[PDB]
């Protein structure tokens, strides 16, 4: 938890009461554990929402849903229980509730069963299964000059109704929500992300709609892939980004432009990018992940835990920004090692709050916590970026301007700013690691068996940013060079292993003044010439497994050719820059290089023309 920010423990294992019902009768009653937290905003109130387990943290064992409620941002709550079970057994329950706020009504989904004492996705049958649909409303009032507010749930409805008993290729078994909150689209119409089972006992998610009010629901024709659960949802300039569980691999993340008809994997933006545990073999989890507006721009915010100790522990809850171009890591949220899997975040009136489990010997509790610190570091990289995208696009580039230099998709910088071993990333997400490097004015000027920096990908470890440069990217550097080489060195390119040996693209230079461009394993072909002390202008593109290689604007032979067998899907380690930062590597380069950019697309022939021509003018060095 950041400096300036503090919590309070309240859903207090084995100590807070709640209203149980049953047989016409109500008593306050001490509950075992609280989990699956929701919190969110209607009108003016803050509402939380959550599984309350009465007898054990057991799965399959007694639990009603129950809600808090404040009018003062969470000084103090009333509480009430919004759902009830069945009653037919001492294990009947209603599970995984999904919320969506509209208006001033909470619309709650949850699944419900009767007797079975087994996990759900293991089961052969619905025999024991139904899904429901239950609408609490929120009204405000001020008798005695202070602010009050109440709520009333109606009776919950069956959807079952809506469920048809085959799906393009299978038989169909059960369907749940994917717990936290859901969303209203721009067209008004409701929509929840869920999990559904079919007779194989596969799993796999699909898009869950209403045209009127929740009156009548459908799906979507298409769906993920087998194995992705728990799914959660947000818009996003015109399309659904649906952002998955999947146990013992990398996430995966998926795009919609028409309700769920068509997916689509996300490969050039988030997809891949989080994993579950150091090494990503153990168990998944929950997520809380929104769209809002912080300071006229507007953002995704995601959390998940690190889970360094393994199995369904899952400690050290962390908090992601982005733009759907750079990803900052905000920090931790949680406390020290404790462990810390569910949670929810919320915006409001311009403060930020989040509402998330703890666990200690499998019993449970829910922290509510105010966010001042995460805020304040939120807001300052967010004017960094807004502060560098306007410099850049402001520019008068020479024929009266030529065209702007393009900023979209732009996601790293690498230019004046430095320390003893670190070249910074002026949008401040990643940095690059140096040896022998000595600074000078917008760049760096390395010497030396052993010099140069690596800016890593791969090697970023449990989370990969720059996982999307396995499928296009462009990467663009000024350079001069001081010395003839003795054999052939290296001046830039992105490396497959960690040496530096087994390369996707690249370029150096050799003993003949020529040029050697290198196209994955193709045999390499010298050509064109330059001289020492010249300064010149370098691009490399990828896309469709094709690469490409430019000096000041202009295509050198050999480009156009296949850099990756079309075999798999490449798994790059690095970038290399002026050396290979390998002290037993044989090479010696020396050189100097400036202003160094990295897109998450290729370029177009005007857009490289254009950063040719103004290399001179976008330093980092006035500011
Ligand atoms: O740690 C609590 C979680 O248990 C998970 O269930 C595990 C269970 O702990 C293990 O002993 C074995 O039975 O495999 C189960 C996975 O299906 C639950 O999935 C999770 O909800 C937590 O309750
Ligand atoms: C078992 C169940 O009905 N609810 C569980 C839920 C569920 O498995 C998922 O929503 C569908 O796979 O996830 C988890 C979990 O962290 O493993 C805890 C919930 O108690």
């Amino acid at each position: 938890l950041a400096p300036g920010s503090s919590r309070v423990e309240l859903f207090k294992r084995q100590s807070s009461k709640v209203p149980f019902e049953k047989d016409g009768k109500v008593t306050e009653r001490v509950v075992h554990s609280f989990r699956l937290p929701a919190l969110v905003n209607v009108d003016g109130v803050m509402v939380a929402i959550a599984d309350a387990r009465y007898e054990t943290s057991f799965d399959n064992s007694l639990i009603d849903t129950v809600a808090k409620y404040s009018v003062d941002d969470g000084e103090t709550w009333e509480t009430q229980i919004a759902i009830k079970n069945s009653r037919a057994s001492s294990v009947s329950r209603v599970v995984d509730p999904t919320v969506i706020v509209k208006g001033n009504k909470l619309y709650v989904l949850v699944g419900s069963y009767n007797s079975s004492r087994s996990y759900w996705t293991s089961h052969g049958d619905a025999r024991d299964w139904d899904i429901l649909l239950a609408v609490g409303e929120v009204t405000k009032s001020t008798a005695g000059g202070k602010i009050t507010a109440s709520i009333k749930w109606g009776s919950p409805v069956s959807l079952k109704e809506f469920f048809p008993a085959e799906m393009e290729g299978m038989h169909t078994n059960q369907f749940l929500g994917g717990a936290g909150v859901a969303i209203v689209a721009s067209n008004g119409n409701l929509v929840y992300p869920v999990q559904v089972t079919n007779k194989k006992k596969q799993v796999f998610s699909k898009i869950f709609y209403s045209e009127d009010e929740g009156k009548t629901w459908k799906f979507g024709k298409g769906r993920s892939a087998f194995g992705c659960s728990e799914p959660v949802a947000l818009e996003w300039e015109g399309k659904l980004i649906i952002n998955t569980r999947v146990d013992y691999r990398r996430r995966l993340v998926y795009e919609s432009s028409d309700m769920g008809n068509t997916w689509l994997e996300a490969v050039g933006t988030l997809s891949r990018v989080w994993g579950p545990s150091p090494k990503s073999n153990q168990p998944g989890s929950q997520s809380s992940f929104t769209a809002v507006t912080i300071e006229g721009m507007r953002v995704m915010l995601f959390t998940h835990p690190l889970n360094f100790k393994g199995r369904w522990l899952r400690d050290r809850l962390n908090l992601w920004l982005t733009d759907n171009q750079r990803i900052y890591n905000v920090g931790q949220v949680s406390i020290g090692d404790e462990n810390s899997a569910y949670s929810s975040v919320l915006y409001k009136d311009d403060k930020l709050y989040c509402l998330h489990e703890i666990n200690s010997n499998e019993v449970y509790s829910l922290v509510f916590a105010r966010l001042v610190g995460e805020l304040r570091i939120i807001k300052s990289v967010l004017q960094s970026w807004k502060n560098w995208d306007s410099h850049l696009s402001s520019i008068c580039t020479p024929a009266g301007c030529g065209p702007a230099v393009t900023t979209v998709g732009l996601v790293g910088f690498l230019s004046h700013s430095a320390t003893k071993t670190e070249w910074e990333d002026a949008y401040r997400c990643v940095n690059a690691s140096t040896a022998n490097a000595e600074r000078v004015p917008n760049g760096l000027k390395f010497a030396g068996v052993g010099g140069g920096a690596l800016w890593p990908v791969s090697q970023q470890g449990q989370n990969q940013r720059y996982h999307f440069a396995n499928h296009a990217f462009t990467l663009v550097a000024s350079v001069t060079i001081h010395e003839v080489p003795k054999g052939a060195s290296p001046l830039l390119g992105a490396s497959l292993d960690s040496s530096g040996g087994k390369k996707l693209l690249g370029l150096s230079y050799d003993k003949r003044h020529q040029w050697q461009p290198i196209y994955g394993s193709t045999p390499v072909t010298p050509t064109g010439s330059w001289e020492m002390g010249k300064r010149y202008h370098v691009v490399l593109t990828m896309a469709n497994k094709i690469g490409s290689v430019y000096i000041d604007g202009e295509p050198l032979e050999g480009s156009g050719q296949t850099v990756v067998p079309d075999e798999r899907t490449p798994d790059i380690s690095h970038f290399y820059v002026g050396g290979y930062k390998r002290s037993g590597m044989p090479t010696d380069s020396r050189v100097t290089v400036n202003n160094v950019l990295l897109y998450n697309r290729q370029l177009n022939a005007e857009e490289i023309r254009t950063l040719f021509l103004s290399q001179d003018l976008i330093g980092t060095e006035a500011h």
